[PDB]
């Protein structure tokens, strides 16, 4: 009773239905195979094809049996091999006994071939943009490549094929050298050097420094074509050396480096393989090289980058076209002035980050399986009891689970032709009884809550009264995308959501209908947002979008459509509103949050996820969260989710989440719940410490997530990002940046205690417990389970709320409108300068400059006019006087006093910061520190061999002093910094010598001395000495040694380095 055969399928990338055409855009030379089906499975079957080639009748193709399978026979059809420029069609048939014949059909494609640029025979400079005419090797084509400048470093090329289409304008401050051989182009920041015969390119810095160049036998870049009726696929290719490495390509999961892969910008939905398939929900056809450059291929059609995955000194892109000989190859060659410029200017192209509110920045909490008032309640309770103040909540169990936009068990009359619902239609029953005093309740917490959404249109063949009236409506308004036949497209039916009618989002009517069913979640019930998933929904090449594109085409771009649409919409009403989405391609970052998706709960899935953060920050995605510690598998190890928690409070945006919708027990990704099924009542103050550090950071983390929406730095950074000529740094994917200033590293592995830690040249201090760390070396940490290596760089100025405490990890609250105590630490070097966005008061940049003068025992702040009490925390040796305008500042002696000044300075003698408290002022105000130098290099976090470190004598700094210290073979090494560059510099070296005078050997870069040590009165009298040293540029190797000429024990304090 039928025959059926379709020769695209689905058009899957990864997969083919058993009634396709192979291949399915036939090239010259290529054996055609027809598959079809009949069915039911009888004897006397006849399968057959009839067709033409370039319009004349062909003896038709009898198809062969190839296998029975469930109802159906499955035969091939062979139509052979064919040459470029045939165009052939057919019709596939099935008859049992030569009775009534069902058909496929007609179908028609054109056999291709690769054609490529030859020579460049004239340059036309228009000015604004320059033409290189062109020959080809093949085919009778004229094709023109037009060069433009989007800006002097952002090179845009933009080739026609047939020359019938004209490229774009760019700027026109650019100079062109045309001979005979070569052309070159020039700017201020790029030299484009045209070899002619054959045309080649290559693209430098306008220093003459090599960015990127074709491949060097060129005939490299092409598009193939029948020569006739179509355009398939483009292509260009690339000379690339071995130690060249490829960042972004949107989100991947594999590898951050994509050196020796094929990549796929498409879209795709895999659940909990992204890493082994290499799939990903957010593809990007953007990359940046660590060469200086970034290469964007503007196109929503699938393309694949070979990085040196088939020949080892090539990469090349291969871009999808649907057939239009008029769609010119269009991709821009960027440069800039760092890697982040790179990012920047790739934002120019396709949009900026769009700033979120501050309360977007805290922590989210999710769970599926919260689907009732009273779990909204518990969500709220056990998060007040543990003192945990989040700021996002999301519902997902929420609905009725068949329009998605009525609360479930919610009773009304249904209303027909998509007419809009409001609060009072509802009579809210049962799980929901008062959506709009859960919201409320939501907020009183001080917690915005977000409902989830799909882009669909469900339909399972039950009958459901409103969602059928919806429905309907949906079709007779062309609401739908068109299958190709005139008939609504539905998702295939083995995939998510299969039957399903896909909403057009490039359909400005059908999304203000789809919209305005959610009006009165946003108006009435009050919510914040939606966390919009899916997305990876658009398959079929006939697809058709109300935009006149097709399935081909629209794929990628689909998901954007329907996450910006949302954001978009919901921002209209509520301008705080967030989305928090999963789907997406180029410009994606424009609308909101985007989450790494579906992983387990293992420390290879954590891998994965910041593979896809670092990825992603490079694509222009920088607000990216993860499910904290896997959303779904068997429930994560105290050792994991006490990582996962750490690294996700240093990551953009802050996110717990689980899969399961009804499960005993619960599978909550709380702190709370991991306390309950873990065993691990530890779990609860170590999340606390990570939560409440991160709110302490909240002014410096917000003020980074400004500047990935003004200058497209992106929040969290793979260390190539800001390192790009360190080889060391090239292929780390177990730390990043965060923000400008800090160095963050967690450990991804399982069982892990001793963390490598690269740093890169320049001085790096941890956070926590102000130990001095030397670049340019990979050193070891050691972290328990509670404990994450993170480091501020060299001049860091990071603006913080803290409480009267005034240490990290304390807990501030979530109230956003007020700061406790604003505090900037800083850690002195040279000049350096922040501009601080300041949120809770209207948003004002408050431009902060410090200046380093250690070599005159100086610190100087330049505090502009704030709306509040400032607190520095300068990291520093102790001040003798602090001055503001001019005028001293009372000298603290406890942290009680200080709290009660008005202004004053304190001195923290663990951390080494020098707490300074300016009173609020409509008026600049300079703060000096006087009689201070480099903060102390602490004996206790020396390298020690033999030796062990004590605190049972008061008056040390940091949290010791080495103890005794007095035999052979015992030593302590120092790792140290010359404070201005290389000089004679004095060595203050701080000791008790209890008994009798002491001697140690000290080495110097190898360089030997021996220092006398003086007895103090008791072991409870500390003692400076001065030593003189030779420091260089870098890591300075200061050992002391107690040698056999040596005598005596001494505790051993600190170490300062002065003029
Ligand atoms: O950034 C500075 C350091 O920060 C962390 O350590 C902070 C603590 O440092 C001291 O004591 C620690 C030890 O008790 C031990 O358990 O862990 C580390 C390092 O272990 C080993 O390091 C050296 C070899 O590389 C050896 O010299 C040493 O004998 C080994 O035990 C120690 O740092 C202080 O005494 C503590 O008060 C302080 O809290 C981080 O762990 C460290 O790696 C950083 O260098
Ligand atoms: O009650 C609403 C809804 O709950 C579940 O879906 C919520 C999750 O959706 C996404 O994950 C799904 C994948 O997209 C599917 O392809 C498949 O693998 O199943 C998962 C479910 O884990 C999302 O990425 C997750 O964060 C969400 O928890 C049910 O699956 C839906 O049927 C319900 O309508
Ligand atoms: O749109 C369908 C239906 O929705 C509401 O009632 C929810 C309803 O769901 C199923 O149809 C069950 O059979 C009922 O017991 C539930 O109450 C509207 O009140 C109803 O008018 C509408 O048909
Ligand atoms: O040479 C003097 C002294 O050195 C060592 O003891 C150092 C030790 O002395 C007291 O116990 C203090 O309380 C500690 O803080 C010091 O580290 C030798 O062990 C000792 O024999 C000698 O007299
Ligand atoms: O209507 C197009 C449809 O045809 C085929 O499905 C058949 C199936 O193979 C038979 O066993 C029987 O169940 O009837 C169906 C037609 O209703 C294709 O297999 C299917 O992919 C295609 O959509
Ligand atoms: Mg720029
Ligand atoms: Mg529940
Ligand atoms: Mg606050
Ligand atoms: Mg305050
Ligand atoms: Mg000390």
């Amino acid at each position: 009773d039928g025959e059926y055969h379709s020769p695209y399928g689905d058009d899957d990338l990864y997969t083919v239905q058993p009634t396709e055409r192979s291949p399915r855009d036939p090239k010259a030379g290529e054996d055609v195979i027809l598959n079809i089906t009949t069915w039911p499975i009888e004897n006397g079957q006849d399968v057959w094809v009839e067709w033409t080639k370039n319009g004349v009748a062909q003896e038709n193709v009898t198809a062969a049996y190839d296998y029975n399978s469930g109802n159906n026979t499955y035969w091939k059809a062979d139509l052979g091999k064919f040459e470029k420029g045939d165009e052939i069609t057919y019709t596939t048939k099935g008859s049992t006994n030569g009775g009534t014949a069902y058909e496929s059909g007609p179908f028609t494609f054109y056999v291709t071939d690769w054609e490529y640029v030859q020579d460049v025979t004239s340059v036309v400079d228009n000015g604004d943009s320059i033409t290189l005419n062109m020959t080809a090797t093949a085919g009778d084509f004229s094709p023109k490549l037009y060069l433009s400048f989007e800006d002097l470093d952002t090179l845009r090329m933009e080739l026609s094929p047939t020359g019938k289409e004209t490229g774009h304008a760019g700027k026109s401050g650019y100079t062109v050298e045309d001979t005979a051989e070569k052309v070159t182009v020039t700017t201020e920041d790029l030299s484009i050097e045209i070899q002619k015969s054959p045309y080649r390119m290559e693209v430098h810095q306008a220093d003459g420094t090599l960015l990127t160049s074709e491949y060097t036998t060129a005939n490299s870049l092409g598009w193939l074509t029948d020569g006739k009726n179509v355009i398939n696929q483009y292509q260009n290719n690339f000379m690339t050396p071995s130690d060249e490495a490829f960042y972004g390509f949107g989100e991947r999961y594999d590898t951050i480096n994509q050196r020796g892969k094929d990549v796929e910008t498409y879209v795709y939905n895999e659940y909990q393989d992204q890493a082994q398939t290499e799939r990903t929900y957010l593809a990007v056809p953007f990359f940046v090289s660590a060469n200086k450059y970034g290469m964007y291929v503007n196109s929503d059609f699938h393309s694949q980058f070979q990085m040196a995955s088939k020949v080892e000194d090539k990469y090349s892109f291969v871009l999808d076209n649907d057939g239009d000989m008029t769609n010119m190859l269009d991709y821009y060659v960027i440069s800039g002035k760092d890697q982040n410029d790179i990012v920047n200017n790739y934002t120019d192209i396709t949009g900026k980050t769009t700033l979120l509110p501050k309360w977007a920045f805290g922590l989210w909490m999710s769970a599926n399986e919260w689907d009732r008032e009273s779990d909204v309640s518990s969500a709220l309770s056990n998060a007040k009891a543990n003192d945990i103040p989040a700021t996002g909540f999301v519902l997902e169990q929420w609905s009725d689970e068949e329009t998605y936009y009525i609360w479930n068990n919610a009773t009304y009359t249904a209303k027909k032709n998509g007419e809009a619902f409001s609060y009072d239609d509802f009579t809210f029953n049962g799980k929901w009884t008062d959506p709009k005093g859960m919201v409320d309740s939501v907020h009183d917490a001080g917690m915005n809550i977000v409902l989830w959404q799909v882009p669909v249109l469900k339909d399972d063949g039950t009958v459901y009264e409103q969602r059928d009236n919806d429905e309907e409506y949906m079709i007779s308004q062309g609401y739908s995308a068109d299958d190709g036949t005139g008939a609504p497209y539905r998702v295939p039916a083995s995939q998510w959501f299969g039957n399903g009618i896909l909403l057009d989002f490039t359909n400005k009517d059908a999304v203000d209908w789809w919209t305005s069913q959610r009006e009165y979640l946003l108006t009435e019930v009050g919510i914040d947002g939606f966390k919009t998933n899916g997305g990876e929904m658009v398959w079929g090449r006939d697809t058709t979008f109300s935009n006149g594109e097709k399935g081909q085409e629209m794929r990628n771009r689909y998901p954007t459509d329907y996450v910006s649409s949302y954001f978009d919409f919901a921002k209209s009403i509520n301008p705080e509103a967030v989305s928090f989405s999963r789907s997406g391609t180029s410009g994606a970052q424009k609308s909101g949050i985007y989450w790494s998706g579906d992983q387990t709960s293992t420390f290879d899935s954590f891998q994965a996820s910041l593979k896809a953060g670092l990825s992603a920050s490079t694509s222009g995605v920088s607000y990216w969260a993860w499910d904290m510690a896997g959303f779904t598998g068997d429930y994560p190890t105290a050792e994991l989710y006490k990582r996962a928690t750490a690294m996700a409070a240093f990551a953009p945006i802050m996110q717990f989440h689980s899969e399961k919708s009804d499960p005993s027990p619960s599978e909550e990704r709380s702190p709370w719940n991991a306390v309950a099924r873990t065993g691990d009542e530890t779990i609860l103050p170590t999340f606390q410490k990570y939560l409440y550090t991160r709110m302490n950071l909240l002014p410096y983390i917000y003020t980074a997530a400004k500047d990935t929406a003004d200058n497209g730095k992106s929040m969290m950074r793979q260390m190539a990002m800001d390192y790009p000529e360190d080889v060391n740094a090239r292929d780390l994917d177990e730390q990043y940046m965060f923000g400008d200033d800090l160095l963050v590293a967690p450990i991804v592995q399982e069982g892990q205690t001793e963390k490598e830690v690269y740093l890169p040249e320049g001085e790096w201090v941890d956070i926590w417990n102000g130990g001095v760390h030397p670049g340019g070396e990979t050193i070891s940490y050691y972290a328990d389970v509670d404990t994450l290596p993170v480091f501020a760089k060299a001049g860091a100025i990071i603006p913080m709320n803290m409480t009267d405490g005034y240490q990290l990890g304390q807990n501030v609250g979530n109230d956003l409108k007020s700061y406790d105590n604003l505090t900037f630490r800083v850690y002195p070097s040279g000049d350096s300068e922040y501009s601080f966005y300041d949120d809770v008061n209207g948003g004002e940049m408050r431009d902060i400059s410090v200046s380093e003068d250690f070599a005159n025992e100086k610190v100087s702040v330049d505090l502009p006019a704030m709306a509040d009490e400032t607190t520095m925390q300068v990291f520093s040796t102790e001040p003798t006087s602090v001055t503001i305008d001019g005028a001293d500042v009372a000298k603290a002696d406890t942290l009680d006093a200080f709290n009660e000044a008005t202004t004053g300075y304190y001195y923290d003698t663990v951390q080494n910061l020098t707490y300074v408290k300016a009173a609020a002022k409509d008026a600049k105000q300079a703060i000096v520190l006087n009689g201070v130098n480099h903060a102390p290099y602490e004996a206790e976090f020396g390298h020690l061999t033999n030796v062990t470190t004590a605190s049972d004598h008061a008056g040390y700094t940091g949290t010791g002093f080495v103890a005794g210290f007095d035999a052979e073979k015992e030593a302590v090494e120092f790792d140290i910094d010359a404070v201005d560059g290389a000089s004679d510099y004095t060595m203050e070296v701080r000791y008790s010598a209890g008994v009798e005078d002491a001697t140690r050997t000290v080495y110097i870069n190898g360089k030997k001395q021996q220092i006398t040590l003086p007895k103090t009165a008791n072991w409870d009298t500390w003692n400076t000495v001065e030593v003189p040293v030779t420091l260089q540029a870098g890591n300075n190797q200061v050992v002391f040694d107690f040698e056999a000429d040596d005598t005596a024990g001494i505790n051993f304090d600190h170490v300062v380095i002065k003029k």
